């Protein structure tokens, strides 16, 4: 499109991920690898607003970015993930979301959005890009047979709508999560997905700030695969570029010339999964293509690092109340700590296996 949110801006580098990386690099014993690990702190990532407790961090990042831009003559851009739906991750065996539909989820989520908007409103000289609710709308395409998802459908739609509608009022550039090629990229899922995303875009007023869709968030697919990963058998859309090339025209026909961003933060190593759906701490993952607007596709505004590699996807401990058995599969690195906490051994391999090399 004409307006790529990133062009002409300096991305704000998460100091938190930076602090996680710095603490991680000092523990890596090979000197060459330690220095490569430390440099990961210079690679832009998304900040996950996975709870209300993270909202003051957003405020600090906006204010810090504003000052850094004035100190360097740059216009700054802060990258966030909106990730706090009631009954979050409805098809998972476990979720870490603090809100539940049964306990005023809709009002509580609205208040979470209101608090985020109230921060963003105070810093109009900083640009914000938001990924909207990973692991949400995609479930409403393929997983309505999951009763928790069927029962969450109206809440997911209403809450995502509230986020889009109100973040647009403060000029946030938004990409709704749209799964990945092995989820919504199956040819038969493309039209149901397009119908859902376009209804969501319509309900939120077709705001020009709703730029399009984010794919491969927290996943491991190639953007452009040299050859299909065996997990993809049966799906001609075996990588993200095939998925995006197929989905984009369906959105265009609806009047939404949507563009895309693609997570590649853990995509450096292909052919590491037993089954395509295995998502938790996949063993042997490497850091992938660094964020760039040089994407190779008319439809793609940026390659991004949405999930911050090194932060765990979930515990392998079956005694945890947050345990999802996906995190104990033969292709999941174990033992693994609780979701979001630092997984040092996993980070060190992400560095060692980075492709392109760091």
């Amino acid at each position: 499109s004409a307006n790529n949110p990133w062009t002409g801006f300096q991305i704000f580098l998460s100091p938190y991920y930076a602090n996680e990386v710095a603490a991680a690099a000092k523990q890596i014993t090979d000197p060459t690898l330690s220095s490569k690990a430390a440099s990961v702190a210079n690679i832009p990532t998304f900040t996950w607003l996975d709870s209300v407790a993270k909202i003051p961090d957003l405020g600090t990042y906006l204010a810090s970015a504003s000052a850094l831009g004035k100190s360097t003559g740059t216009k700054q851009l802060v990258q966030i993930v909106i990730y706090d739906l009631p009954d979050r991750d409805c098809a998972a065996k476990a979720s870490n979301g603090e809100f539940s539909i049964a306990n005023n989820g809709q009002a509580n989520y609205e208040n979470y959005i209101d608090q985020i908007v109230a921060q963003i409103q105070q810093f109009p000289d900083v640009r914000v890009v938001a990924v909207i609710e990973p692991d949400s709308l995609a479930n409403l395409v393929t997983n309505l047979n999951v009763q928790k998802c069927a029962n969450a459908k109206t809440t997911y739609l209403a809450s995502v709508n509230y986020a889009l509608t109100n973040l647009a009022k403060v000029g946030v550039y938004m990409y709704m999560d749209a799964g990945h090629a092995g989820w919504l990229g199956w040819p038969a899922n493309l039209s149901p997905a397009a119908q859902l995303f376009t209804q969501v875009w319509q309900n939120a007023g077709k705001s020009p700030f709703i730029k399009g869709l984010a794919t491969n968030v927290a996943n491991y697919n190639a953007l452009q695969a040299a050859s299909p990963d065996p997990i993809t058998q049966g799906n001609p859309n075996y990588d993200e570029i095939h998925y995006i090339n197929a989905l984009a025209p369906l959105l265009q026909q609806a009047g939404w010339d949507a563009t895309f961003i693609v997570d590649q933060g853990r995509s450096g190593v292909q052919n590491i999964r037993q089954q395509w759906g295995d998502w938790c701490n996949i063993k042997g993952a490497g850091f992938g293509t660094r964020p760039t607007t040089n994407t190779g596709s008319q439809f793609i505004d940026s390659i991004v690092w949405v999930k911050p590699g090194g932060e765990c996807d979930g515990t392998s401990n079956s005694s945890s109340p947050r345990y999802d058995s996906t995190c104990s599969l033969p292709d999941a690195a174990q033992p693994a700590p609780e979701a979001g906490t630092w997984f040092q051994a996993y980070f060190q391999t992400l560095v060692s296996a980075a492709n392109p090399p760091l």
